[PDB]
Formats: structure tokens, sequence, C-alpha cells
């Protein structure tokens, strides 16, 4: 018994294992778009109903007011560009194709439509390729301020802005890379680490505590609660966070705060280094493949690329002069 | 003033300046000149290319029975010559395109299928182009690992000879070599060296490209094999290049860049490289002595060009290299 | 920019001393009224003044009184080490006992000790007349040079000495400098000081005091002593691990601005998670030091390379590129087969 | 079994195996054979070298007036030829030794002074040696940036020719080039390649050394100059190497390593390198295809050899490189 993991981005077509009258028919229709999708395809567009846009507007408006005071700098910066380039506005639900093109140009992240909640292994495996499995459906109009399902609103307002940051995109990918071929017990630990970071994480920004977690930036009640005096805020430690018990019904009683994203990424790399695996993995951004470093010769193959990059930088330093250049 | 160059893969939409040579409208010696059907088809396929914008799926062309018969003639004749004259990297890739990209005598392959193949193998991708691009725009595209590819086919009257780069030339000559990691890096390296260079330097790099990517030879286990696109796509020249008629010289980037040439008859002089790895190392040394007050680095994540023109620009690129080395250090502890 | 040495031989110019504790200037010194002790101090100081980089360190023939003082200091502290000293100290102490002549009836010679440290971490000693000014002391550490005294504390007060006598240097400083990580940390404080303002040297000197001099470390959940002043003082070694002092987490910015005294024991101590982590913390502190250049040590020529231009950085990058070529060959040469070396 | 090789600079005390070639006791064709005074002096200077143990100060030799007169003849004659025939790196270093290491016609320089000069310049240092060391021990020494150096001087009867490596040969031929950073790296690289290699490989690297360090030529601004120690220490061969008589070939490590040679007359074939930087890159490629199930990395702090024979050994060394890159990244942000 040894677990298979994708080694090519197209192999994510095999990583579709899901955790489980008018509204139900619409939900069947949007799920069919996701089931038909194959890597490489343009993400199909959804013509959202007036009720669906009204549901978006309520969520969007309420949370936007809270962002200035509670959201971290990286989320606010990206949210601004998304309002400028990806069609983020109160009267319009953004299209995944527009958002995927934005992320691709910024960090190399791309979106994939998904029918629903993926198994932890397949979700983390996708992140190894800088692919975010996104839902296109929207929650019921009866309960807009609460949703137990990651609906479109959750994804676009909570998960996407942070993926536009180079450091956070590397962190998200690093969790994904660590999961490849890991045991179910370590997938539970990485899924828990993801929960107290990507989902409900907090960060220190110029002596102030801000929210960066998708579950917080997509929930009005939890965004207020996380920065209030009610919860127990602890320093970010990957080992402490991975073994921390949690629930998904009420607000989180414990939140983990990181010094910076760069430091959290360094902490995660140390945690990932003490994961029981007889090999390591390296992402090939050219082919969007996983290189399994399972021998000294596999390491030398990858080292050749790093050596060429250093040659580029050495030549750059020799080319740099005191003269101020004029580019057309 | 440094000339404008693309810094994002989408900016290749602005790099569409075409060369006007052996044109079916202008040249009365063109085989298709008096063929109104051929000329109409050529107008149609060019319009597909002009409409194309980065991000679009590459349009499919339904080729006529006459067009498939032309493909079949070229494909069959050249395939027979490949076992004895083609280099190992071409033969290996050709066999993989046959089985995964629809390369077969009774079918012209589609650029979308080929682009997906090349992407998975070396990160190269295709873009439809109306015809031959100016040296600057063609080399600028290579800098993003983009190959500007035609979809039209040569007139049915002259199948064994075509001075224009039709889909037979592109698919049989250029594409199999782009499936090799080392050759794909060599081709991107010529492209990166061209970005914002003088016209004089572009002419030198175009001339270097001609003796490597178009008409290059390589030493494979003491034997001389062909790797150039102009040779692997021409029955006549593929035979000529390995005969005792032409003058074969050792590959030197400075010698090749200043060597005069013509595109009418077969090449009289060819340059042979020890290996592709060595040719790339020679190229690095040539590119290092190019007059440029900055350098460039490809970002394969966003398919962008990072202009390294300051110490802060160099640190930002060094950060990535530092993270890659951290990965490799953890790998060595995992193998331990 | 203040003058700083750029060649190890230029440490011959970094000999500015702090005299406030000397047996001839301080009234409260145990040797003050001892004309014999003061004469001997003058003699051993002359050995240090005559010394020029490259010279073998001259040997001192210690008197029976001086060996008796060593014996008292050595014996008492050796008993406390097993329970209070950090692992790196204990490991090195055992090796110095067996290779550098560390025993109760013999004062070790600096030449023997310098050869030991050279082979272990590249650190070397040079005889110094007394306590050097913060700038000169730190400047020497940048070259992996430890300015070491050869004199010994007065025989009347063997359990306390406010000056860095040979007991302090050999029992306190030397064992920790046999560790590659700690040697790197010591050199890193040294490199950070080169051409820094007097205000920044005062901060770096105070950082040194609460690390190399009176620093504590977490070793498998327990708190151990690594500070030279702790490991060479029986009283201070007991006190630092007792319930009396205030132990704080190591933070370079907090430690550098923390006030202190040199009369009684330290009321506040700083504890580091590991030496590797303390070095990383120091690297961050040193990065936010006001300097219009950076420095890199050349271990081949024992020189300081001032990285003040992109051309300077690419010259240093060439070396790193050659080192990576070495590692790439090794990975291609390595096999699964278990080698037999004669 | 991997042959024993030193892993610490002190272990060079065990790398003292000498060759017996043109010996004043055994060879009756030696100029000093019938000279009992010369033979006694040679015995004396060899005893200084035999007493030497790593860590010792390099002993000084009080040279006789006859010995200084022999030095003067060799020094003067060659110095006149250097301006036109020597490479830039030798000329630059020669001028610095004249001013700092006591290089002058009326004085034989002391190895203690020369070693201190080289240490400050490229990290190279010297050791006194009784005579010519076996190829394995000599190449092993180079791996630690140690040059094993003789202190004796050729017989006064034959000053313009000496088939043995005396002080004139070492100091005039070998030392100035070791003051160049690139050339010092090239010499160490040949030495590191040899550690624990087969005898067949030692013979190849020994021949490579002959066509580079001993009799190499280099292209300097379109001109061919001499950098080889056997050339820069011989008036006759320094003239010959740049004349139209010899066959000059492009430097190729594989071609040079298998090229046959003799030590009686002047070399008929010479190898010319584009630059020292390029020759080092060529040598790296050659060394990469040497049959050794491990590699070796010098630790300049402890002057030790780290045997990279496992992934753990490689990540240990990679840690240092990673720290160096951190330094350089901060430097770029500071400017
Ligand atoms: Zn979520
Ligand atoms: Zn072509
Ligand atoms: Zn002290
Ligand atoms: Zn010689």
């Amino acid at each position: 018994m040894v677990p298979w993991f994708p080694r090519k981005v197209s192999e994510l077509d095999k990583c579709h294992h899901l955790v489980t009258q008018v509204y139900r028919q619409r939900r069947k229709l949007i799920a069919e778009i996701a089931f038909q999708y194959r890597h490489g395809d343009p993400i199909p567009r959804v013509e959202y109903t007036a009720e669906e846009i009204a549901t978006w507007k309520e969520v969007y408006t309420t949370l936007k007011g809270l962002y200035a005071t509670h959201a971290c700098g990286e989320h606010l910066e990206a949210f601004a560009l998304l309002e400028r380039f990806s069609g983020y506005r109160e009267d319009n639900i953004p299209q995944l194709e527009d958002v995927s093109r934005f992320l691709k140009e910024r960090t190399g992240f791309q979106l994939r439509p998904v029918a629903g909640l993926l198994s932890a292994r397949d979700f983390l495996a996708s992140l190894a390729f800088r692919v975010f499995q996104c839902t296109q459906y929207i929650r019921h109009a009866s309960s807009p301020m609460h949703s137990p399902e990651p609906d479109c609103c959750h994804e676009l307002l909570g998960h996407v802005p942070m993926l536009a940051d180079r450091t956070f995109a590397q962190f998200s990918q690093d969790i994904g890379l660590a999961s490849l071929g890991a045991s179910d017990e370590e997938i539970e630990k990485l899924s828990t680490l993801y929960w107290f970071t990507v989902e409900f994480g907090l960060c220190k920004q110029n002596g102030e505590v801000k929210a960066y977690g998708a579950g917080l930036l997509s929930s009005y009640g939890e965004l207020l609660h996380c920065l209030s005096e009610e919860p127990e805020i602890r320093a970010f430690d990957p080992e402490a966070a991975a073994v921390q018990p949690y629930q998904d019904q009420t607000y989180q009683s414990v939140y983990f705060v990181s010094e910076s994203f760069s430091d959290a990424k360094d902490k995660l790399r140390s945690y990932a280094s003490r994961i029981q695996r007889p090999f390591s993995v390296k992402f090939d951004p050219y082919t969007l493949a996983i290189d399994v470093l399972d021998s000294p010769q596999a390491v030398r193959r990858s080292l050749e690329g790093v050596q060429d990059e250093l040659d580029t930088l050495a030549h750059a330093l020799s080319a740099i002069g005191a003269e101020n250049l004029y580019f057309q």
C-alpha cells in the first residue's frame, strides 16, 4: 500500500474525489460544468440570476466595510486590483476564467472548476501545481451571511486575493508539495495546518494583528470575532497548529498568528522536512510537473537549473552600470 | 533609447510584424500564383492567425484531401531518410508525436494538440502566425518559449520543395527538436539574448539561429547527424548535408553569427556541435559579450521577463534561487 | 566610515586597551599592593606587545603560585560543568584535556590551544596585554582571531577576577569556540562591527555581553550556560541556573539596549532556542545596521571583502558558483555502494 | 579499497615520498657528483626539510656567496627575457615579490617570506621539501593549497641549465603564478582531482600538470605568452617556446593528459589556453569524468578535505553555500 500522486498538471483530471427543486436543478447544472472540465480547457462562464447577484451583493458589501480595519495589507492590495481588472463589484459575480487569468499573470496560480468539497489529498495535491479548485455555485439566498459549504462567494472574496501575493502563493504551494505521497495521518496534520493558516490564520502587520485566513475574510461574524478580545491567540508553530483540535459549526476559539508570511513559510519548510517520506519533490514551473528527488542524480539534475540561474545573475551584475537607462 | 521588447507573454500580440518574401500575390513564380482556390485558402488561414490573441485556444483547420495528400508525400519521403540522417533527439520526439500528437501519413496534426505536447515536455507553446515574422519579433517570442507557427500548406504542385515555412516545415522540422529540454533551452537562450538588442546584434543572432536551429549538425557517437529544421524538413538538403560535397566546420558562435548565407540553393557550409549541452555553453559565452546595459531573466511561473537592471532587481531573482536551494537541501536529508 | 582592518595582519593596529581594572590603576585589585605580581604582569604584557601576526605564540614559564591559582579555579569549576555547562562546552573541554594540556597541575600554553582551535573551527589566538576596547576586540573576531591574555589572577582571590585572566579565556571562552556554529556566531558579531558607528559598537558590545559572555541556551527543554563569564566563575555559574535571576528569551534588539553592571552577578540573562536560531536572529539584527556596504570574509587569505558595488558582489558570487560545481560533481559521483577507504 | 589520502593539512607530514632522479650520489653525470663540498651542502639542506613538521616555522637557510652568485646569473638573465616572453600575471607578481619578498639579484629569498606573501594573496603556503616528491604526494599537497618547495641551489658549474628543481626553479618559475587567484584555483583543482584516484589517473593528471603548470602557454591580447614554471625558470626554453620551432596546440585536458613527453631537450609540443578562467572550466569538465565514487571539497577555515561521498555529506557543505548567498543577498539590498 503506497499512495499515488500526480506528477503532471494534466493528471489533476484524476484528482476529483469529492467528500460526499429549482435551486437543486441549478446546482446540478453548474456541477456538470465542473465534471465536463479537462485541464487546458477555458473555464466556462455562468450567467448568474438576479437572486444570485443579490446574494453576492449582500456578502460583498458587508465584508468590504470590515476589510479596511480587519484585513491584512496583501488582501486589501489584491482586492483593489481585482475591483480594477477582474470585475469585482457589488452588482456582478466575477467569472473564474477572468480571475484565473489574473492569478496566472501575478503568481502563476490558476483555477479549476470543482463540483464540490474535494478530499484533503486531492485538494492539497492540486495546490502542489499552483491550481486552486474553485466552486462556481452560489449559496442560498435565504442564509447569505452564513454558508457551511465553500460556495463561489467564499472562494473569490476569501481565497483568491491572498493567492495574488508571491510569498502566500509559495506558502500555499509548499503545503501542497509536502502532501504528495504522504500518509493519511500526515494529510490530516497538513489539512489541520491549512485550517489554522490558509483558512483561519492571523498575521502581525506593523505591531497590529490582521486576518489573512479565507474562512475569516469570507465571514462577517468570524472576521469581527477573530480580532476581538474573546478568542485565544497563539504564536504560529506548525507542529502546534497541525495537532490542534477544531470544529466547523461555531466561531474558532483559538487562532494562530505568524510574524510574517516569509517566516511562516520558513517554519513550514522545517515542519515539512521532518515528514516521513523516502524522497522529496520539486516543482517544474516550465512543464507544471513534479520532479521526484529520490536519488543524488535527481538532485544534481535540478541543481543544474539553479546553477544556470546563478550564471544569469552573475552576468546581470557585470552588465549593470552607473548610467540611468531609457527603455522605449 | 533601448528598443521596446515584450515583458509579458500577452505582449507577443504586439510582435506580429511579417517578412514579405515568395508571396502568392506579388511573386508570379510562386506555384500557387495562378491558383485562385489556393490563394483564397491562403487568405482564409492567414485571417485565423490575425484574429488570434494570447489566451485563445489555437483554432482547428479542417484540411482538404489535396492538402492531406501533399502532407503524405513530404511525411513519407522524409521519414525514410530520418533513421540514417536524423539526430537521436529528433527520432525520439518524432516517435512520441506519432503516438500522442496525431503525426501520421493520412493526417495533418493540429497546433493545439502539438502545443499541449510541447508544454508538458519542455514548456514550449505554439501561436498561429500568418507567415514569416521579422527577426526581432520571432526571437522575442522564443524568449517566452513561444513558437510562432503557420497552419497553411505548400501548393500541391511542388511538394518536395517549398521556400516558405508551411505547416510541413514547422511540424516536421522545428517541433520534434523543441521536445528536447537542452535544445528548448538553447532556443530560449537565443531569444533572451535578443530582447532590446541593436539591429546589428539581431542580424548576428538571426545568422547564429540559421546555422544552429535551421541548418545545424551535431556529433552523435562519433557520427555526424542533422538537427536543423531546414534539413529535417527538406529531402534534398538532408541528403546533401551528410554527403562529402559541403564544408563542415566546428561550432563557434562568433564564426556562425558572421558567416554569409543564401536561401535559394543548398547550404555550402554547415556548423557541427560536440553536443547540445556544449553548444548552449558556447552560446552563453557569446551572449555574455553582447552590448546590453542590463540582463533579463524569465519567470516561468507568470511567463514574464524580469529586467535585471539594478542590484535590487538581482536580489529579487536571487531570493527564488535561495528557496530552490532550500528545497534541494531538504531533498538530500530525505534521501539520507 | 571609521577605519577597520581588511587583512588579518592589520590586527597589529587593533591593540587599544581598557585599563580601569589593571593591578596598577585599580585600588580595589587584589594585586595592587603586590610589587612581585605587578612586575610579573609587566613582563607577560611585554610578550603581547612584541607580538606581530604570523609569529608563534611565545611560551610562559608559570610560577608555583600561578599553577596553584589555576588548580583552585580549574578543580572547583570542573565539578560544576557536568550539571550546569552546555553540551558544546563539555565536548570541547574533554578534547582540550586530552590534546591541549588541560589538567589541574598545568596551565595550558596559547600556542597549543591556537593549533587545537585552528584544526577545529579555524579560530586562532593572539596574545593580548589586557582588555581591548569593544571595537578592536570585535574587529579581531571578524577574522576568527581571539585576543587572549596569558597572565593569571592574583593568588589571594582565585574564585573571583573582574579582569579576563588566562583562567577566564581558557576555561570560559576557548571551549565554546571549538563549535562550528558558535565560532560562526562570534565571527558574525565581529563582521557586523566593521566600520560601524560608536553607538552601534556599544549596542554590539552589550549584545556580546548577553550572549558570548553571559548567554544561556535551551538544550533538550533544559537551560544550560554557554557564556564565558558564567563558565569561568563558580559563583555566577550557580546563580544563573538558580531561581534568583530574570531569564528572558533571546532577542538581539532587546539584549543590545539592556543595561548592565560588572560588580555583582547579572540580574537578567537571555536564553536562545539554539545557536543556529541565535545566529539567524543576529543575521536579521545585523541586516538593519546603518552601513552603506556589506562585508564578506575570505577564509583563504583571512581578509575582509567589502561588498560595496555589483562588481564586488559578482566576484564573491564566482566563488559560490565554483562551490556549487564541486557539489554537482559529488552528486553525480555518489553511488549506492558502501565505500572502503584505506 | 580507496587509496589513503590526507584529509587534514597536518597529514601532509605523511606525504613525503621522494623520487630518485638525477641524484648527486647515484648519477655520475650530475655536475656536483665529483664535488664533495656540494654533496655535503646538499645533505645539510635536505636535513632541514626532513626535520620539518606542519606547524613549525619554515627554516631559514644562510646561503653562501657562491650560491648567491649562481642565483644572480639565473635571476638577471631570465628577468631580461620576462618583459617580452612572460604572461601578465607573472610580471605583476614578480614586481610585487621584488618589493615585498626580497627578490633581488644579490639575495636568495627565504621561503618564510614567500609563504607569507602567497598566503595574503591567494591562500597558498609553502613547506620545505628535500627534493622532488612522487606525483601522488605532490598533487595531494596542492589540494591543501600547499606548495612543496626545495631550498637547495644548482651546482655553480651549470647555472643556465638544471634538470632538478632547485630554489631558482621554484621561486622564479612556480611562485609568481601562485599569486594569481585563478591560477591558484587551477593548481588546487588538479590536486583535488587526484585525491584517492587510481595510479592511472595520477599519471594522467601528472601529464596534464606538465603541459599546463610546467610548460603551458596562454593567449594574452592576441599574443602568445609563457606561464609554465619550466619555461619561466629556463632562459633556453623561454626563447624556444615563443619561436617558430615548436608545435603549439589548443588546450584540451584529455589531449594534454595522454600526450607523451621527455625531460632532456626542450618540449616539441606546447598547449595554449584562451584564458586561465577557460582552462579551469575545461579542467572541471575533465575532472567530472574521473572514475572516483565520491568528490572532495576543501574547507579553507580548518585547511581540511571534506569527502562528499553521501547525500548528507553534500547537504552539510550546501549549508555553507546557502549562508554565503544570504550574505550576498543582503549586500545587494545595502547598495
Ligand atoms: Zn476555504
Ligand atoms: Zn524554419
Ligand atoms: Zn570575556
Ligand atoms: Zn616544476
